[PDB]
């Protein structure tokens, strides 16, 4: 049984930075370091930081005066950001720069009183944070998940309209939404394509390459990780058996079956130890040596703020 590894896979530049922000704050200030919601959507990473002294909280309310507070990679709304400002807290922001980039566009639209439409998934923290950059009653900020949502939408002035996207969306699905948007609203302004990040685009291209080769695809990642669910869905959609798994324990022999070729990838918040565990398990189920697939170069690094360098 052949074992293929997708490339690129696993940590993105934003996840690397967010984790180093927490790890360095712990090294500099000692435990506890308070983090608002999971720093990234991976339970292995979150468990490991919590063991080292990070306390993951829900509400700024729960953080005592004088503490160190960290915002997650997904970003926060202005309301949350202003609440922390009003408190006696030291805050470091681990929001990925490629999310902040979207936040800045939503803010510009807001000051102009022009309506904006965000393509994303309701309930996701990144969406709460991006929608929460808009604050002008004369304009409006609307969320759209699907092409139908686009045809349902009523807008005050379709001559002054723009859109933005969540970073971790299906590129193909998002294209379908954007098509509807530009047909339904011909004067809508946007990016050339979308706000889907390099890491998502690349990971979905790598899993498509993987899935054309493999009968079964295991994607390493947690259930609340949007980008990891998009990986599994992409492979599933090409008619392959895909499974989102947190670790090697989750692998069921029935999946490995009489499969001639199994592929493994990882979402942007999953550590590579976990894919190595998965390979070790697959080899004990008759897998051979792991063959890495060739991939697009990634060369982007985002640095920790200077106060947190170690
Ligand atoms: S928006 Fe940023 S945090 Fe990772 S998944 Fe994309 S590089």
């Amino acid at each position: 049984m052949q074992i293929l590894l997708a490339n690129p896979r696993g940590f993105c530049a934003g996840v690397d930075r967010a984790i180093s922000i927490v790890e360095n704050a712990l090294a500099i200030y000692g435990a506890p370091i308070y983090v608002r919601h999971e720093v990234v959507h991976n339970r292995y990473v979150v468990d490991s930081l919590r063991e080292r002294g990070a306390i993951f909280i829900e509400q700024i309310s729960e953080v005592p005066d004088g503490a160190i507070l960290i915002f997650s990679a997904h970003g926060v709304s202005q309301a949350v950001r202003n609440e922390a400002k009003s408190r006696d807290l030291t805050v470091f922001d681990a929001t990925c720069p490629l999310v902040t980039k979207v936040h800045m566009e939503v803010a510009r639209a807001s000051r102009r009183g022009e309506e904006s439409i965000l393509i994303g998934h309701a309930g996701h923290p990144e969406v709460e944070g991006t929608m929460g950059q808009y604050s002008n009653p004369e304009g409006g900020m609307y969320l759209v998940e699907s092409p139908d949502d686009v045809w349902k939408l009523t807008v005050k002035n379709e001559e002054k309209l723009s859109f933005m996207t969540q970073t971790t969306l299906s590129v193909d699905d998002t294209s379908d939404v954007i098509d509807a948007l530009r047909k339904r609203f011909p004067k809508i302004v946007g990016p050339r394509k979308d706000d889907i990040c390099y890491a998502t685009t690349n990971r979905q291209e790598a899993v498509r390459a993987l899935a054309e080769q493999a009968e079964v695809v295991l994607v390493v990642g947690s259930k609340n990780s949007s980008n990891s669910n998009r990986l599994a869905e992409l492979a599933q959609r090409m008619g392959k058996r895909a499974f989102l798994i947190d670790d090697a324990k989750d692998i069921q022999e029935e999946w490995v079956k009489e499969v001639k070729c199994v592929g493994v990838t990882a979402g942007a918040s999953a550590p590579d130890i976990l894919v190595q565990n998965v390979v070790a398990r697959l080899q004990q189920l008759g897998g051979g040596e792991a063959i890495p697939l060739e991939g697009r170069e990634e060369n982007i690094v985002f640095e920790v703020p200077k106060e947190l360098r170690v």
